[PDB]
């Protein structure tokens, strides 16, 4: 089993609960999984409901519910990176210089990156020295429905609001929205097979 880095938000209404549930359970079946967030701050679950409540009540009680400090992580230790749909991504992650260094590693070694829905915003942090995005020539999907970054969701793609829409370009896999979480990471799992 290889290792996979699951980065999420620590921010206020940060991470979508169903997206995360699928990322964690699905990726844990194939990887030694490691949750990481800025500052190591515990995640705040949006969209918690009667269907997933038991699971998150159990998750909060598990030893690895505590994230590692994203700033303290060596990107080289992991073969895959997975960002669930995280509404808080745009305060936490889309401005994280730590994530931009880990992403620059992953893109340089062409390692599998998977980002779903709002988590796709987290990819805007990866500015090269020339202030260009490292995912210049890449084609991606993500939410336009919802702000420090507006130009990169604009010019550097979208289908329908709640429909599963997943795009695989080389080694970058993007889900457009929370709904697309399950096929997205299955593509991730396909890349690592």
């Amino acid at each position: 089993r290889p290792a996979c880095l699951l980065v999420a938000s620590g921010a206020a209404e940060g991470v979508s609960a169903q997206s995360f549930l699928h990322c964690f359970t699905m990726a844990s079946t194939a990887f030694n999984l490691q949750v990481a967030t800025p500052g190591g701050k515990a995640m705040e679950f949006v969209d918690v409901t009667e269907s997933n409540a038991r699971w998150v009540q159990d998750f909060r009680l598990k030893a690895y519910a505590s994230p590692a400090k994203l700033e303290s992580i060596d990107g080289a230790r992991y073969h895959a990176l997975l960002i669930p749909s995280c509404p808080g991504a745009l305060t936490d992650l889309a401005s994280s210089g730590s994530l931009a260094r880990i992403l620059q590693h992953f893109h340089s070694e062409s390692k599998p990156i998977c980002a779903v829905g709002h988590g796709v915003a987290a990819l805007c942090c990866a500015t090269n020295e020339d202030r260009s995005w490292v995912f210049d020539s890449y084609s991606l999907t993500g939410p336009s429905v919802c702000l420090v970054v507006e130009d990169f969701v604009k010019d550097s793609s979208a289908s329908e609001p709640d429909a599963v829409h997943v795009v695989l370009d080389r080694h970058l896999v993007t889900g457009q929205n929370a709904s697309s979480t399950v096929p997205a990471v299955q593509n991730l799992l396909f890349l690592c097979g």
